[PDB]
This record gives C-alpha cells, sequence and structure tokens, in this order.
C-alpha cells in the first residue's frame, strides 16, 4: 500500500468515526517511555490492525495501537508501538501513519528516543534536545522519501534546515529550568544508524570525528515525513550510555541496560512532556 | 527487465530503424539545462515509451525522449528527461539507456547537473569540472552495479581511477579561456547524496571535513555504467548555492531558486558544450 | 526463503545424513585462497544446489559446495564458493549457511579475504588481523540483520564490541612468530565497501581520515550473523595493494593483479591456518 492521499484519507475517515477527537498534537514515544499514553483522558484505543491501510505488524508482534484523547486540555493522538526501519518496514509503511496525523489536523509532533552518547559531556540519564541530524541512510539511497513524490503532502525536494523547531527547543528548556533539572538537558546533532546492531566501537570513534553528539536507530524517518508535509517537530533523546567511554574501558551494552535507564527517567520525562503539551502556543 | 546484452540490443535495433543516425557522442543534461537538445539538426525525437525495454516513467510523468541528430558536424544522441535513483528506479532501469548508447556506437558521454557548493571558494553560478567522487550509496550496498555482472559490457570489479577523462577536462577549460569565462570554472570532488532531500546543514559540515567540494543527487550512477563499458566521461556541475555559507547565515533553499540559477547560466552552458562537441578529437 | 530456525534445521538434517561429520570449526576462504579445502581428510563434498533451502547461485555460476571432514585431528565444515552481497543476494540468503553451521555444532569461524591497504604501513602481500570494523551498509539501512529477528538464534539488538576474539588474534600472531613471518602480520580496522567497484581514490582518502586501515567487499555480513548466534570469529585480510600510494602515483588495479597476490601467499596462508585449526583450544 502506497502512502498516498487517497489511502491516508480512508484511514483518517475510519479514525474520525470511531473517536470523535480532532487532535492538533501528535506524540511518538521511545521504548520504555510510553507511560504518558496510559494517562490520556477520555481516551480511545484503536488497534492498528483495525484501521484501513495501516501497515501489517504481526511478524514483529507486540503492541500496536493509535490512542486519542486529551492531555492538559489539549487534543492529542499517540502511536503506541512505534514502527522502526530495522524491522524491514518499507518507506511507504513508515510514512502512512504520519500522513494520517496530518489529515487529522496535527500541527506539532513530539518525539522521544533512546540513544548512545558520543560527545564527551554526555552521561547516562542525560537528555539531548535534537537540533539537527546526519542521515547515513539518506546519503546512501535509503532516504524515507525515495520513490514517487506525493504532491498533495509536500514538495519533491524538501529543505531540512528548520526541521527541528527552535521555539519548541526553547520552551522545553524553559520548563526544565522551572523545575530545576536543566543540569540534565543538552542540545546536539543526532546520527541515524539504520541498525539493529548497536554501532561498533570504531564506528563510534568515526562519529566523534564527524561532529555527531548522539547516535540512534529511529526518529529521522518520521522527522523527514513531518517536515515534508509542514508539521513542526520537537525530538528529545534519553542517553543510555557514553559509547566513547565504553570503548576506552571495553564495557559492553545490551537492551536490558538501556531499558533500565528508561525506567529511571520515565516519570520525569512524563511530567516534562505533559507540561510542554499544556504550554504549546 | 534486466539491463543485459539481449534486451539492450532489441532497443538499439528499434532506434537504428527509426533514426538512421549512428552517434558517437551521448549527452545527459541537468534540470533547466536542456536547451541544446532543441537545437540538434536534422533531429529525430523518440519517446521512451515507444522503445522496446526502456523503463516505465509514467508514475513520475513529465518529458521522456531520446533525441538523435547533428551538432557541429558530429552525430549525437541525447536523453531528454533524465532518470534519477531518488524516484525509485532500479539499478537495471538506470543502466539500460547507457548500455543502449554503447551499442549504438557512443564513445564519449557529456553530463551536466545542478549541485550545492561545499568548498569555500565556490559561489552561486560557478561551474565545477568533476575530477573524482565520493559515492555514499556505493559504499552502503546501493551501488548501481549491485547484481549479476553483464560480462559482455564489462568486468565484475571496475576500477574508477580514470572515470573522469583528464584530456576532456583540459579541453573544457581551454574553451572557457578562449571566451574569457575561465574565472567561473573550478575543478573538484562530487559527493553523491542519494536524495531527494537537500543535504542537512550538519551533513554539509561533515562533507567539508571529508574532502568534498560539491554535493548532488545524480550523475555518479551513469558515470559508473559508462566506465564499466569503456565510454569516456566529462561531467560538469553548475553551483546553485554555497551550503556552508547558507548554514552559517541560516538561509533556506528550494527548487525554484535552483532553477533560477539554471536559467541565468543556460545560454552560456549551451554555447560551451556546442564547442566542446565540435572540438572532441 | 527466510533464514529461520525451521528452514536452517531442514538443511542441517540433510547434511548430517550425508556426511556423518559433526564439525565444531567453520571456514570461509577468500578468492584464490581455498587450497586448504582440497586437503581436508576423509572429506565429503555437498553441492549447495543439493541442500534443502540453500540459496540459488546459478545466475553467478562457478563453484558452490559445502565440504566436511578433518584437519589436524579437528572436524571442520567449509564453504567453497562464498556468497557476496554485491552479487545481489538478500540478507536471508547470506545468513542461512552460517545459521546451518551453528546448528551443526560450529563454535569458531575462521575467515580470510583480499583487501586494499589504507594505513601507510601496509604493503602488497601483508596480512592484517581484523580487530574491528566500519560498516557503511549497516549505518545506511542495509545491515545483514534488517528484517524480523530470528529469536532462536540471538537478540534483536546485538553488541559487536567483542565480535573479533582477542585470544584467537593472539594465537594467530604466536604461530606467525614461531615460523618467523611476524614481520608480515599487522592488526587493523576493516571498512566494508559494499562493492563491486573498487573504492575511488577520493573514497580511499576519506577512509584514511576516518581511521580505517583496510577496505574490502566481504566478511562483515558473516561476522555479524556469527556474533548474533554466539560463534567466535578470527578474520584475516591479505593486502593486494596500498590504495593511498596508488592514488598518489596514479596506478590502476584490476582483479588479475589481486589474484596474483593471492597466488604468491596462498601456500603460506594454508600452512598458517592448518596450524591455527590444530591449536584452537
Ligand atoms: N546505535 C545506537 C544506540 C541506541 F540506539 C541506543 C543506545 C545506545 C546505542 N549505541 C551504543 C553503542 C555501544 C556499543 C557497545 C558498547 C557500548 N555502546
Ligand atoms: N544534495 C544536494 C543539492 C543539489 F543536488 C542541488 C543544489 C543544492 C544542493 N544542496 C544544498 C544544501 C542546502 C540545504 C539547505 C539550505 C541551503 N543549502
Ligand atoms: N574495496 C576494495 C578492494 C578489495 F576488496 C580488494 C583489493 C583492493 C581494494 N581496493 C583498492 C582500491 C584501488 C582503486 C584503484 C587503484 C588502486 N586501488
Amino acid at each position: 500500500v502506497v502512502a498516498n492521499y487517497e489511502n491516508a484519507s480512508m484511514a483518517a475517515d475510519y479514525i474520525k468515526r470511531v473517536s470523535n477527537v480532532l487532535p492538533d498534537i501528535g506524540i511518538i514515544c521511545g521504548s520504555g517511555l510510553g507511560k504518558l499514553i496510559e494517562e490520556i483522558e477520555e481516551r480511545k484505543v484503536i488497534p492498528y490492525i483495525n484501521i484501513p491501510n495501516f501497515p501489517k505488524t504481526t511478524v514483529a508482534g507486540h503492541v500496536g495501537n493509535l490512542v486519542l484523547g486529551s492531555v492538559g486540555g489539549r487534543k492529542i493522538v499517540a502511536m503506541q508501538g512505534r514502527l522502526h526501519m530495522y524491522e524491514g518496514y518499507s518507506n511507504q509503511e513508515i510514512a502512512l501513519p504520519i500522513r494520517v496525523m496530518k489529515l487529522l489536523g496535527v500541527r506539532v509532533l513530539l518525539i522521544t528516543n533512546l540513544a548512545g552518547g558520543i560527545n564527551r559531556k554526555l552521561k547516562s540519564g542525560d537528555f539531548v534536545l535534537i537540533k539537527g541530524h546526519i542521515n547515513f541512510p539518506g546519503l546512501g539511497l535509503n532516504n524515507v522519501l525515495v520513490g514517487p513524490n506525493q504532491d498533495e503532502f509536500g514538495p519533491r525536494f524538501p529543505d531540512l534546515s528548520n526541521a527541528y523547531d527552535r521555539l519548541l527547543q526553547q520552551l522545553a528548556l524553559k520548563i526544565a529550568q522551572e523545575n530545576d533539572f536543566q543540569d540534565l538537558v543538552h542540545e546536539g546533532v543526532y546520527a541515524f544508524n539504520g541498525g539493529p546492531t548497536y554501532e561498533s566501537p570504531d564506528e563510534s570513534n568515526m562519529l566523534l570525528k564527524l561532529g555527531c553528539d548522539v547516535v540512534g536507530m529511529s526518529t529521522v524517518p518520521e522527522v523527514i515525513i513531518a517536515c515534508h508535509c509542514g508539521i513542526k517537530v520537537l525530538a528529545v533523546s534519553l542517553i543510555a550510555n557514553n559509547s566513547i567511554l565504553d570503548a576506552e574501558n571495553d564495557v559492553s551494552i545490551n537492551h536490558e541496560k538501556v531499558l533500565a535507564v528508561a525506567e529511571k527517567r520515565a516519570d520525569l520525562l512524563q511530567m516534562w512532556f505533559k507540561e510542554i503539551i499544556t504550554r504549546l502556543p
């Protein structure tokens, strides 16, 4: 199924009938970082498998729902169970849910992820406001927009200079200052490692030379689809570890250690993003 | 359809019957840079859609013709409507038209493109003679030659050391000196960004570190197919902007600004390439 | 055919019945470096085409056998005719033979390849013990593990920090010292160029900046599948040429020159690896 205007419209039609919610904010949460979705008020849970033209996700399994409702007086739509390109989903399968968000009315997309730290200033448990990216799949002919252009959503050749909204970064930092956790909050450049292997120690060292501050396996495909169709983005990484220090000390990593860091910061991130949603212009 | 010997031959058979032209020069022109094709003498226009085994191009639409005739006393064949890998064409679809050129008799291929400037010496409106390249798709398992080798055209493992002919670069510079526009003409290394998004500001900064002078979304796939089968290449970029200056000043870009630069230099480029064709050994 | 548990088991069943050999060492040899396979004792030769669920290799042609038997008192299984991703094989086709090795009992995989030298200390005819890698296809969304995870073999997110066993590197160097050819043996970082074109002179210069010591078109896909499923690896490159010196002097390369270097070192490499096999703990 192509992520075109007709097919995105059929999915939006079904959602509108079932939920009665008209959202203007969308959220996509990282692994272990989705507790906010369980606190949406007057919520409606829609399994992907029920929605016309949504991508098939039964080979990977696990949760896959769209959740609509209210947070802080604001109408939102959330993806519960994010789609990652290392699972083998096509460009069209990744893009269709973001384009349905656009047709539903979404004007701002908030995204979190887990990432490895490259910059020597970053420690486990820190947050990084993403201000730009290095897209190795895009340079290498695996950009999420390779294929015919869907003209109703955006232009053939997008400019990504302003993909990460500066005012949303400033609001996020302001709220961290108000609650006295600004000492945890950095800004930086995100490198997209297609995955699913963690980057190797020699790859981490290369990324340090090339000006990257953090590395992860998500987020950039969704940012590009959002920017193409005029949706503003805030993206925040939670740092699991410092890859460069771990290479110097020959320390390993595994998904369990990553999820332990997510549990340690889950409740603070939930409170932060509730306030960002409440305060969005 | 595979870009093999049998299928390229069937296309060449059809073309030979309809045109009666035996070309020894091929040309592929960048966007907004194709006016020379409309001045080919005693010309024959063949829609791709009419030619056996040519790739299907109706999803993208717009012009798609092969044009044969004479320039400066020389027999040429032109692609009007270039095929780009960011549109989703396969390796086989890109390679088949170049291999038909080879079977028709082409010994020299001339190519222009629009590109972003990285080297601090480059300004909007400058020309760069391409002397080498950095092929991010090729390093990343999206090289145009991935697949079985077509032995009748070339070897399994090509050497690209001499893909950009030195004597053709010297002729191009000589003719610019004769007409007193050598102040516009540089040489440099071309980075292939698969596209279709312009490279991000942090990607431009990375490319400066890695020794790239210009960046674009075309040309390298065709150069590799030509080099594989023994066709000599001259490739020239027209610089739309300096990506590094625009990042320092937070200036945006869009396809309209690119095409305005092409219109500004179209007539000079047409005159330059007519003389290069006339003067080729 | 997916490289899953059921399909790998059917292939292992067939092999077990025909060979009666239970191997605990696997070997994959580079081009022109396979003479050891012809000296396996009490050997059994099984054409890939006869084995259930093995990948189809008739478009490329040439030899394709699994060979089982004894070396130095140890039970081994060899791939005669390696599968390379530049030929167009899928992730699933590359992974299935390594996963059959795992089900047969393989605990250690030994690999050789031919490679270009980047580090200024490397000369034609030198050996490099691989201690880490830079995987441009993996960064760029062409990692061999993209797709659903096969949980019976390994985890969704592997750590490659220890993919190249340190004790096996130390054994290999010890045996070179015993036979007084340690002056030929270096260690270094391997860059994976997807291929099939040799990397360009400007790509070689980029790789020098990024900390790479050698460059080649194989090995990293097999290493990742082995590490995922708990098989220890030793990988050794034979250096064909120094790419940086050849760029400074405008010297070309071709597959014939590569194979001449392999013939020059074939007999020494055969003797080295026989002793490594004999001495493995
Ligand atoms: N890519 C990525 C990534 C990620 F997506 C989430 C968390 C950490 C990541 N890299 C860590 C690299 C590393 C490898 C081995 C030991 C220590 N560190
Ligand atoms: N890739 C490519 C490219 C091209 F193919 C043609 C013309 C310009 C290109 N990059 C410009 C990068 C850039 C982004 C945002 C603002 C200014 N500059
Ligand atoms: N990639 C790779 C590679 C290889 F797989 C085996 C042997 C040599 C390799 N590069 C040599 C680069 C080069 C290009 C032109 C002239 C001299 N040198």
